[PDB]
């Protein structure tokens, strides 16, 4: 017998936490990685037979689909209790790390006070500061896509529309990945990025001075990226899948999301990082959407057709 | 309940922790933030204002000066038989974490599998591979004097003098910084540097794939860095004081250790990262030395009168 789980997340950050769970409990444990959309995929191929225990998802959009697809068992409230956060009303699967959209940038460059309020308003902002040519974004990365599907459900689909225009319009460079995009900051061939907060706090921990910057509470630009993890319907080790779970939202693990990952953790009790905001802080960044149902299949469709992807 | 500590270790690292602790246990914690040399300073001749319960040093030095002193409480069995390696001889306080002296390279310009097997040929594979002004050292920075210490420890000072003058033959370039000199590494003005490792680890995580080179088990250039804390015979708050460095063995404290700071924890519970050694790889790398009674003073002096200092 062997605890399976199947992973959207990546496996260096995975591993880790698999090996000491494996040394502490002495519950052997497998996991297949792959993307979320390839997991939700091969979940619903393998049907009945699947040896899958658990799905450990990077985004709260992949665990709604899994839930509105019929895969997952619904959790008790001693797993539903722990989070101070994200919890979803279908109750099918726990929120473990949140993330944000930030805007990263350059503070020789840029003063923090001159930064733009809204995520709609930087592409004035970027013709104001003279960057045209001098943005960086990163459209193929899952967040970023997420970022976009957030602005339909807040704006609509010709707001983001204009807005995808108006990026494209300042001949934007597109980076591989978001370390990429930051050593391009870094470096002074683009002076601002919208990223995950966690990149920029690699980068500071790293002794590298790059700004952080926060749109007003509720704007689309800080959009919350929650992840977590559900028991399948399929699983035949659902107390090894419950213990599990039980160690992601636990203090330690805590630390290691905080700590090795740099994400905010969503249990009390966590010792934070100074490069983070504290968590009360972080939680009123976002606007307050349904981030099970974010429109991502709006969002792939828009950015075709911008031109964007 | 109250608790007051001199930290040699660096506010940015101590606070998050403390904050913690104090959320979760009603103690009041008051942190000095200084040297681990101002603090002795204080602890065998200055004076404080108020008693100190703890001292939390950044070096296992600076701990053996407070103990040969006798300015430490003596600790037993029950503490110190949780941490895996380093308790110290005189047992008079207890190891937390350790860091490895280590060779930082850049892997796209340099091939490991050449580099020496020993510091002590450093000089002459640079000389020999054309690296003239290539190499870079923090000749400042603590832990570099801590392994010049070992060397003298290790080589005596005529050997050490030679290993520095043929160093400086080299025309090495002297970064102010450890981040300094790892960003120096990345943009191609020198190939590689003596550095702590944790200070790799953090250019890794923010996608610099830097190289962390270790000598042959045992040499110079893999010095072991424990830091530690100890009870001061001051202590007025004994039970707060013992509490807290049970905390600083726990597993969570553990894990922000190796997560917020990329240190090796001294425990084996706890998640490691991709780019750590295993523990029993990384306690095989130094050599076996008191590190209370490494001749600290001896490096010092023999650095500037080499003129590397």
């Amino acid at each position: 017998p062997t605890l399976t789980i199947y992973s959207g997340r990546g496996q260096s950050l995975v591993e880790p936490l698999v090996k000491q769970f494996e040394a502490e409990t002495g519950i052997r444990v497998q996991v297949r990685y792959s993307t979320d959309a390839q997991i939700l995929a091969a979940l619903q191929e393998e049907g009945s037979r699947s040896p899958a225990d658990l799905f450990w998802a990077n985004t709260a959009g992949a665990l709604g689909q899994a839930s509105a697809k019929g895969l997952l068992r619904p959790l008790g409230e001693t797993l539903l209790e722990k989070p101070i956060a994200f919890v979803p009303a279908s109750r099918t699967w726990v929120p473990v790390t949140v993330r944000l959209r930030v805007l990263a940038y350059n503070p020789d460059r840029i003063k923090a006070e001159e930064l733009p309020e809204s995520l709609l308003d930087l592409p004035r902002f970027a013709r104001e500061k003279g960057l045209v040519g001098r943005v960086g974004w990163t459209p193929t990365y899952s967040s970023f896509q997420d970022m976009v599907a957030g602005m339909i459900a807040l704006y609509g689909e010709e707001k983001t529309r204009e807005w995808l225009l108006a990026m494209k319009a300042l001949a934007p460079k597109a980076y591989p990945s978001n370390p990429a995009m930051l050593d391009a900051i870094r470096a002074g061939e683009v002076d601002l990025g919208s990223t995950n907060h966690y990149y920029v706090v690699r980068f500071r921990r790293a002794g590298y001075r790059l700004g952080m910057h926060h749109f007003r509470d509720g704007d689309a630009g800080n959009l919350a990226l929650v992840t977590g993890a559900g028991l399948l319907k399929t699983s035949k080790n659902l107390a090894a899948a419950t213990r599990f779970l039980t160690y992601l939202l636990s203090p330690q693990a805590q630390q290691y999301f905080v700590g090795n990952i740099g994400e905010y953790p969503l249990v009390k009790g966590v010792a934070l990082d100074p490069n983070l905001l504290p968590l009360e802080e972080a939680l009123a960044k976002s606007p307050k959407l349904d981030l099970e149902k974010l429109p991502l299949d709006r969002a792939l469709r828009l950015l075709r057709e911008t031109g964007v992807l």
